């Protein structure tokens, strides 16, 4: 399809600018500034964040700031911030199709963040789970960045083969990652053991936690 | 709440027809027939599948079709394929703001396996966190099908809002997904209530589990 020019991906750090171009936006039939800026996270519908070139909704930051220049209009974030990460849209109404035109996406990532080593909490199964004749382990992992990460378990010493199901990383409110791991144990197989570990390794840094039968 | 609302989520089968539905085209100022939807895998960019209410770009296939009646606007997907499974967002002109606004999204699952109730297993905050001045108390969410689901937290009979997280569902092994909500609290407001409850919505049924500091 056609579409406004943009870059397909910019970065920064917290606290930068980034502007991001979009191309091709001179409506032909007339002289229409109708241009908008749009902000979309991850499975989420894209929000306005300008238009008219360079209104802005209420709502809206002042640190998001759009202007023209000819067949160019340009979306400027002042003072990034890791929230801002993000795809970025421009639209304008054209005028040789008489429609309106979206940019390709722009995707923008903060880097320069600090480097969060990962709270890792172990919940045993409990009284409640074993009544019903089963016994899941789960280790919470929360606020590490960047955000990947590796889990093993361990039974006593040794390492654990089956049973063990790892969520992908989700960015959260505080923008830093959560994740968890859980093994399913019976609860004969969790009475056997003296206890039962969660090793979870980031950035080459392993932390470790440890949990028995009570 | 938004100018265009759909449902968050809807799920059929291999081969069926299946129709999403948006409302509020009519009180936007200047929309007339610019109604279009758009089609989204994770990912990449938004694809437009019908504009001017029923009209395809090329390569669409006609197996998509847009109508609208009244303050609704609907897309008609027949012979339900895998592909198909992605996020669908109506969107209309808006004249008050010479942009597009966009409907929050539903989230189309094309059914693979049978609809599968999500596993809530929940778990009282650890004595290894206690004994840290933490509680954090895990509800664990898995090997649910379709892959969407809402949680309800309540500290006696009284919803929670602070304190709560949880990550996107995941996809497991089994195919199924999973995810886990958890609520931070400090060890004081743990004693505080004799109870905490974790409400999962999924499919129509909201499953309960509840737990007291013992």
């Amino acid at each position: 399809q056609t579409a406004l020019t943009q870059p397909a991906s910019v970065s920064g750090s917290p606290g930068q600018s980034i502007t991001v171009s979009c191309t091709g936006v001179s409506s032909i039939v007339g002289s229409y500034n109708l241009v908008s800026w749009y902000q979309q996270h991850p499975g989420k519908a894209p929000k306005l964040l300008t238009y008219e070139v360079n209104k802005r909704p209420s709502g809206v930051s002042d640190r998001f700031s759009g202007s023209k220049s000819g067949n160019s209009a340009s979306l400027t974030i002042s003072g990034l911030q890791a929230e801002d990460e993000a795809d970025y849209y421009c639209s304008s109404y054209d005028g040789s199709s008489t429609s309106v035109v979206f940019g390709g996406g722009t995707k923008l990532t903060v880097l320069g963040q600090p480097k969060a080593a990962p709270s890792v909490t172990l919940f045993p199964p409990s009284s409640e789970e074993l009544q019903a004749n089963k016994a899941t382990l789960v280790c919470l992992i929360s606020d590490f960045y960047p955000g990947a990460v590796t889990v093993a378990w361990k039974a006593d010493s040794s390492p654990v083969k089956a049973g063990v199901e790892t969520t992908k990383p989700s960015k959260q409110s505080n923008n830093k990652y959560a994740a968890s791991s859980y093994l399913s144990l019976t609860p004969e197989q969790w009475k056997s053991h003296r206890s039962y570990s969660c090793q979870v390794t980031h950035e080459g840094s392993t932390v470790e936690k440890t949990v028995a039968p009570t």
